[PDB]
């Protein structure tokens, strides 16, 4: 189980089917986000998690923000299972026109997934052929 | 196993080695098969995919799109396992010379991974 | 286990605690490397890895070069089980000013997940609903 902690109830992540990879963020400010091509604006989503041991979160951009030239300034958000902040969305206009954020329009999906222990590793001199 | 509807049988991905990770997903044009610097070009793969709940597919540029300085324009695809549409790969032009594309082209990978319940979840006024 | 091979000691990459998604990999230069607004750079890690069957290795960016409008070329590394070279990172400067990178600086994240096999599909003429 994933627990959530919501800054404000609107902050609530749409969630969709059964069958949805993900759950969208949506924005959280208190002023005017007005991101001006070329430049990127750190946007709060006022959603905090816990993800449990063995599983991280992925955030990408929602499909929509293609046609806005709208990406993730550092491509795509790692969340660790320990961390514990608001989820931020460091959004970065590519595009060539101003892009405005209305409060609590969906933005990004987090998509919840394994991961290998990244403890579980050792060094060798030589890796198995494969040729 | 994942079933694969193809518009046509030349869309079929190009599939690697028992280890790859993704299968590349093929351009399907139509007339527009250039994208300029600053521009997308929306492209159809002809391939829709029934993946197993419990998954969903990743879609990201191969490496070879680096060169092109192409991109998704919404950075990555994710393709829930019930959609039932084409994929499509919206490509979006950073750099700073044309990209001709050829119909049928391997331009992006389709990986199908494991996703947590986005139901299993509760609310909670505080967290440790 | 993920076995790795190291160019250089130094190149080993930074492992977090139990709860991190993934360890960071590494520059491998001499001297520094400057990336101009529209360039790209070939950043070898040093890292060579044999990653289990059943799993791949997915690199993306450290945050912290999202402030430095970075990103990797081809937006996400994908590494297969059987690949056996050192992992690149192909970075391209996406902003306005100047980026500069130092030897052994932590820029990517290596996370590695599961996959399903890409052998084990069926073509059908139609799905379900
Ligand atoms: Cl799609």
């Amino acid at each position: 189980m994933i627990k959530i902690k919501l800054t404000h109830p609107d902050c609530m992540p749409k969630i969709g089917s059964e069958d949805a990879a993900g759950m969208d963020l949506r924005a959280f400010f208190n002023d005017l986000r007005a991101i001006a091509p070329g430049k990127s604006l750190m946007i709060d989503t006022g959603v905090a998690v816990e993800i449990p041991r063995g599983w991280f979160g992925l955030v990408v951009p929602r499909s929509s923000l293609g046609k806005r030239h709208l990406m993730i300034a550092n491509t795509a958000g790692v969340i660790d299972s320990d961390y514990r902040g608001t989820i931020k969305m460091n959004l970065y206009n590519y595009g060539s026109e101003m892009q405005t954020l209305e409060n609590f329009e969906r933005l990004c999906q987090l998509v919840v997934l394994p991961h290998y222990s990244t403890h579980n590793f050792k060094i060798v001199d030589e890796l198995e052929e494969t040729i």
